[PDB]
């Protein structure tokens, strides 16, 4: 009854065959219309990117070159393969509008999937590893995809994997069907018929080295496919996370643990689709210089991408050393930061994991990084309650030309602060009259810092909020049960004042 | 000494002078290269995309197109005038390699800056307001500009706002540069020269109507300028969020609160590159219904658009109202998603914000939805130690026909589950010998959830967790002082046996 | 069924903890987990004015030590056969901890105390 992904794959390509056997329905890429009917058709016609810094930096020779595949209407590599399993499904009667779709996936190809349907009518239901993040879900959620999570460290033939719960569903479900994305032949086919011509077209059918990411191994397996009957003379390489087997020869995956961060690639099985003997070498990683090489990427070059990407360009700077001054070097880009936005790309993130060390961080930083925030020049010599009025203010803080003063309650909890500027360009814009009370102007949010902290803090601090108050807290005892507690407030710090600071300390 | 953003132009432009006149250098688009040498180059040329749904929704019996502009490198409008004013800035000798650019943004434009100045080495600080979302800052860390905050209700003649913020940051520190696309005239030649050109050859030079939202009013100057000039029969319709005063005529500005939860658009002054005499009519809008048409693009269109974009298209239902069959009208989508994962694109910040009832979220709902946990069929007869070995766990499961069973520790502390499957997977690939533990195959992660839950909580915790463990406290009491917890599963409920449950009560 | 109380507590300590949370009446179970019976607020107070316990007394004296354990599959028709005998019937659930497939053990807990006036109240809200 059930059929297996990993089963070996029964198709018969072998190089030097001709197109003309092929039992498949390629379709020719064609020019889209000015308008577009639907957002479906923004997906192909990817740009060429090329790496200008990273390749020095790890002293490549050769032109390095991006596929940059996030800019699709899906933001992956994904949409491809979706739209073109839909289509497929749709034009061989398979498929019947209304039906309900199943796919078991990283979050990517279910991302596809619920928009064409979407777009389209079709219901989704997506079956999605627990380890993936939780932006793909929200997107899912937005999309109307309905989602069912399995646990990561699940066995592909386990009864509760996402293959296995997808094929429980469309036994359960009536009307459903399943593409199958590990075996479906459209999965390559796409790549062999629209992303291998597009980077051929832009690299004028000359390169040397090719370097993917492989997870269902599709988008590896029809580029390297249609290359080596186009241009034979491209290396392919491979990447493969640490902890997948996906990699030969098997000497590469002796690991202890199979659980790793990065989404979207390596697997504990072979796919159907992969063809591991058009692959000519392969490269293992790792998440930590995965994250590394993305943050790199979009420090130095712009390139809004996800962690494969990192893996990608990490194993191409090492393969690349073979190449020499006028070859050329291709890497895929598969999705983008747009799934990782509390992941990698926080650095609190990357601390809890362990893939960032403070001497890392800290190394990189300014010379007055550590200096204390007491080293500054602060003070608060008057505070206000909220209901005093603006006029009264404007005059308190005129007679003593002091142009801020924080607001306190009677029992001294801070409520925020007042600036005279903005009292006095209040009362100019008749917003306040000056009987009217400060609690109209002054401003709710700020953020507490204790003498003690680091300007490094300070300024993390700052990156959210205009301003830091210096509040140093006090308890009070009677008898060691009556306590009490007590706040007062020193230093309103911006980041005006600290760089003012660290400019007067720099001379 | 400063110079205010509201300034009045002085720009001579009036409708019928010729180009010739122009003092400004414009640039005609050209086709990019088949590989481009950096990642700026990939703005402009964005798709125009055809609104099938919504329309029909709202009855317009004409056209609608959506200018997506979220698709540049980007994902902003605001690449575009990024990109414009450093390489006029850059032309004319004003600003000089290692630089330090400040721009006082809503998040969009900081972005763009970061970004050609990460490609091209300048230094970038970005002013923004506190209430922009935060993954517009992780974006900026990543690319590292430095972020200064201000407050959010501060005015703009104020010294503490992001405009006087950055002003007095450069005159602080030393060859700082401000482009200040309030009055730069790059912001609107941008879009007169590229956007405007781009809709034309994609409209085929014929389009009755525009809908553009207005913060800095370039996007829409330019385009009107541009249109009335080729165009004339275009009518040029504006947007601007309630609480702001850029639509006129004044009496519809009239509101009590200035604060809204929209970003990037409305603002508490007239920038001088806005240009109201070109807009035939304003319109405002409301964060409800923006945010409402936003969720609705996304799950109808697949357009994966932010705020500005759902106000711009609830402002066009309405306007196009007059037109008709033949009739073509073009909305422009300035953002994307990805700076609103935690905002609207979340159900609970909608709920907590109050722009989403409980009522009109659960009338969508199925007719299970409000069913208590209880009504399932689910039973937990055994559970086991996380000491006990593997082959053992086999014998127990098999004799007695469970598939699985959780584990439990003496103390009643629930550790994760078990599947006969998985252990029997395992015993085949070898990863566990049959005297090894439980415990390596354990799956640590579930949800605690109570009998007294719906069946809608339920699938939300699902769309997290595979497993949802219905667990019930009971608390044990000796003498008021000396209390102790107990605690037991019953029931382990997946998204299987859910939909077999409701698959059932349907028949 | 959110507390239960051991034997051993003091009636006056019964009656503040139920009546801080409101609660009529709870199950009481040993350490182990056998229960024992069912107590219940009203009659403490009674029993208090009555002169019958002190405050100080232990529940042991008060508890009900007559009841029926039912399980959560059992039919509506079931418990009304069950209330026909008894007052109480209490909603047991029933776990088999394993350690070796030879040293076994048995955990119970109660959930939820049904009476003829609970079950006819269902009834009669649930007809519409
Ligand atoms: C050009 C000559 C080709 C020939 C003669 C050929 C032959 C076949 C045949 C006969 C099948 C059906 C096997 C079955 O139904 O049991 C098949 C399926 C398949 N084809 Fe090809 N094929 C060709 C090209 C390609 C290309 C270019 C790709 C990918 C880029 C591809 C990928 C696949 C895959 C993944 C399957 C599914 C195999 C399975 O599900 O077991 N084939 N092929
Ligand atoms: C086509 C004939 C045009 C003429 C004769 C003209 C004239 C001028 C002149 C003389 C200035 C400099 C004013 C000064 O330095 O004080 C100026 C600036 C400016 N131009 Fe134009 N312009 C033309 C077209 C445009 C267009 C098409 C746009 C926008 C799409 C535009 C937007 C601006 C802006 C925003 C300024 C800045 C004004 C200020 O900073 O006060 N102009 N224009």
């Amino acid at each position: 009854l059930w059929i297996r992904p990993d089963a070996p794959s029964r198709c018969t390509w072998q190089l030097g065959r001709p197109a003309s056997e092929s039992p498949h329905h390629h379709t020719a890429p064609a020019k889209s219309p000015k308008i577009l009917p639907d957002i479906l058709k923004k997906i192909g016609d990817t740009p060429m990117v090329r790496i200008n810094k990273i390749g020095k930096k790890f002293g490549l020779k050769c032109e390095l070159l991006a596929k940059c595949e996030f800019f699709n209407a899906g933001g992956s590599v994904k949409d491809r393969i979706s739209l073109r399993m839909i289509e497929d499904a749709e034009r061989d009667g398979t498929l019947k509008p209304g039906d309900t779709i199943i796919e078991p996936t990283s979050g990517n190809t279910g991302i596809g999937l619920a928009l064409a349907a979407a777009v389209r009518g079709y219901r989704c239901i997506i079956v999605m590893p627990e380890k993936m993040s939780s932006e793909k879900v929200d997107v899912l959620r937005a999309l109307g995809a309905e989602i069912v999570r399995t646990p990561t460290n699940a066995r592909f033939d386990s009864p509760e994997s996402h293959v296995g719960v997808a094929w429980r569903l469309k036994n359960e479900i009536p009307n459903s069907h399943i593409l199958d994305q590990y075996r479906n032949a459209s999965n390559p086919l796409a790549h062999y018929d629209t992303t291998a011509d597009e980077i051929l077209q832009q690299c004028d059918g000359k390169l040397d080295m090719l370097v993917a990411s492989v997870g269902t191994g599709g988008t590896i397996t029809g580029i390297a496919r249609k290359l080596k009957e186009k241009c034979p003379g491209c290396r392919i390489i491979g990447v493969d996370p640490e902890g997948s087997i996906l990699a030969e020869p098997e000497e590469l995956n002796q690991t202890e643990q199979t659980t790793y961060e990065v989404e979207g690639i390596g697997y504990d099985f072979i796919p159907t689709v992969l063809d591991r003997t058009v692959v000519d070498k392969w490269f293992k990683s790792n998440d930590e210089e995965a994250f590394t090489f993305a943050r790199m990427l979009i420090a130095q070059e712009g390139l809004l991408c996800g962690g494969s990407a990192g893996s990608t360009v990490a194993v191409a700077v090492k393969a690349a050393q073979e190449l020499q001054e006028g070859q050329r070097c291709v890497v895929i880009l598969p999705d983008s930061v747009r799934n990782y936005m509390t992941k990698f790309l926080s650095d609190r993130w990357m601390l809890q994991k362990g893939f960032l060390k403070e001497e890392d961080l800290t190394e990189k930083k300014p010379w007055w990084w550590h200096l204390r925030v007491q080293e500054l020049g602060l003070s608060a010599p008057l505070t206000v309650l909220p209901t005093i009025t603006c006029g009264h203010t404007i005059e308190i803080l005129r007679e003593k030309g002091f142009d801020q003063a924080p607001v306190v309650d009677e029992a001294g909890v801070i409520l925020g602060m007042v600036t005279l500027g903005n009292m006095l360009s209040s009362l100019l814009a008749g917003k306040v009259q000056p009987s009217d009370q400060v609690g109209k102007v002054i401003y709710k949010q700020f953020k507490q810092i204790r003498l003690t902290d680091t300007l490094g803090r300070l300024s993390h601090i700052l990156e959210m909020d205009h301003f830091a108050l210096v509040v140093h807290e006090q308890i009070q005892y009677h008898s060691t049960g009556k306590s009490s507690q007590r706040q007062m407030v020193f230093g309103v710090v911006t980041a005006i004042d600290l760089l003012n600071f660290v400019a007067a300390q720099e001379r």
